[PDB]
């Protein structure tokens, strides 16, 4: 059964696109794969930010992932800094990563505020993956180059020392749910959009959801019908609704037979907020139970440590370090 | 508590008399005056590709060489860098408080780039940050190094102050301790070039483990100036070779440069190099006898590593906990 590794940014403000696409997809496959979720607080500090905000966003991310259905009895979920092997393999893999490889990274694309954490975080990301003998990494478009570096480092290291690492593969199949930006239905709804009226975050209240749905773009008589060319905005709203409800697009078209665009946005907001209401309720239950979150964090980090230490011990043996006396 | 000293040497290549006069001599001399912590920085060594078997054997060589020079494990903490995970952890975090320009300006990164153009790796680039992490973990007051580490040491003071100004008095700002004499021991056949472990011209280099008979031959052929008449006078600019030999003689005997200038009044360079060779031969002969007694007792080397890494970890983990609290990390549950 394959090992799957995902990193979760504590600063990431997740959206209904993330939840109904990737997260829903992976929540349903936790018995099919050995899923590992790593909240990457070591990657976060490559962007200077308030310390207390970062502490809180780490705990918010953990509760939010648990709210969405990550089950820590099935999956391994942990905080990156709680497992020292990441930094250790991160340093070691530096020595096997070309300087040019890092400088040709587009996500790194100065000498006045580029801290070296921003420059070197692809190697840390490689270390995150290789520690766990990872077979599959679900990567978005802007993470494809980073995944390729990981495979390049792993095969380079393996060529010198043997099958120490598994070469990770991208996880190819996409969720299927189609969620696009509210004001730009040519672009996909993205958690990292600076324009937040483009997205519906998971913790938003029904009154806020009504506001952003109500300002979702539309077209001319008017008719509710799926056409990603002529009626892209209307198509996105049918896609979100179908994503929330499970109704087919042809079914939804007959539901909105003779109804107008306001009733569609009203039905979309009602369904999205309904979904977000049970999600938020679970999120607050987990988020206010400090003993619970401590227990998940402790359990997951120990599960993760067992695998990471095995790998790092193999790396150190191969490289030629004297083993730490036991 | 006494002020704290920290310093490191790589288990790569063979240590030279430059390593002795620039660092190890001062390490030994400081063990009583301060609380001294000495590291074998194997994570720094792999920035230059090593044969794995050699790296492991070289690590135990370096430890025995520390012991043979008088580093005393009952007085100093001695440990191998990779046995203390906190070095890597703080190394990562301090990358975020180091600018890219500071690292691309580094002379060591430029020189090592030209020497190892087939392996210009990111560890070579990031080298100063892990070095800073080594130093700042132990609340270090003093770092005894040769002249060639001075730029590295200044970055770690700058990273220390930068972090502290954000977060409070988390790190001590360290200070260099660089010797007045013997901080940049020069090459024997080329005294305008520093003596380097990695020199292809091995007649330039005095190795601490080299056969004394071969060291004597090399010293007697050291190049000297063409003053007429020849005078044994200390002048590093205009008398590079002669001054380098005086530096080396003084590191073996403990006599001052002026007490050596008087000793060699009315003396010529042949006599000078013969005395240097004789004194260097004797010191290496006694060092190598101690070295073999320590080196062949690998169970004693293992015990030193175990006790040292445990002593190091108690300090390093205390600093790292404070760094993690300050930057905003959720603390690992107990
Ligand atoms: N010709 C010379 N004359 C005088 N001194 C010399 C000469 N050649 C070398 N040295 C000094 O020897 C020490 C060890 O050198 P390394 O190359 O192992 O040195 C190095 O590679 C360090 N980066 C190891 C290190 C890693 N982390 C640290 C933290 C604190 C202090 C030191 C370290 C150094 O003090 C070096 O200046
Ligand atoms: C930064 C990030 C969260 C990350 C760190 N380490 C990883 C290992 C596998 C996949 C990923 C990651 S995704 C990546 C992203 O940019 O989203």
């Amino acid at each position: 059964k394959p090992i799957v590794f995902s990193g979760a940014q504590p600063s990431g403000e997740l959206t209904i696109g993330n939840y109904m696409g990737a997260l829903r997809q992976w929540v349903n496959m936790q018995d099919d794969y050995h899923c590992i979720y790593c909240i990457v607080d070591q990657h976060a500090i490559t962007v200077r930010q308030d310390a207390q905000k970062l502490r809180k966003a780490t705990l918010d991310t953990l509760a939010l992932y648990l709210a969405c259905g990550i089950d820590p009895e099935k999956s391994t979920i942990f905080v990156q800094s709680h497992v020292p092997e990441h930094a250790q393999l991160g340093w070691a893999l530096n020595c096997y990563t070309y300087f040019g490889e890092l400088s040709r990274m587009t996500q790194f694309k100065y000498a006045e505020n580029i801290n070296a954490g921003l420059f070197d975080y692809p190697v840390l990301m490689a270390a995150d993956i290789l520690l766990y003998q990872t077979n599959l990494v679900p990567v978005g478009e802007d993470q494809k180059q980073h995944l390729e570096l990981s495979r390049d480092i792993a095969q380079r290291f393996n060529a010198l020392y043997g099958e120490i690492f598994k070469v990770p593969e991208p996880f190819i199949p996409k969720s299927g749910a189609r969620v696009m930006s509210l004001l730009e239905p040519t672009k996909k709804m993205s958690k990292s959009d600076d324009n937040r009226n483009n997205v519906i975050g998971l913790l938003e209240d029904p009154k806020s959801v009504v506001k952003k749905i109500k300002r979702a773009v539309t077209d001319s008589p008017p008719v509710v019908r799926y056409d990603v060319q002529n009626k892209a905005g209307v198509s996105n709203l049918l896609d979100i609704l179908s994503a929330v409800t499970g109704q087919s697009i042809p079914e939804l078209e007959k539901q909105f037979e003779g109804k107008m665009y306001g009733h569609l946005k009203g039905e979309v907001a009602d369904a999205v907020s309904g979904m977000l209401t049970e999600l938020q309720e679970r999120y607050h239950r987990f988020r206010n139970d400090e003993a619970f979150l401590q227990q998940v964090m402790k359990d997951g980090a120990e599960k993760a440590s067992a695998h990471a230490s095995r790998t790092l011990k193999a790396v150190y043996e191969a490289i030629g370090f004297v083993a730490k006396p036991h």
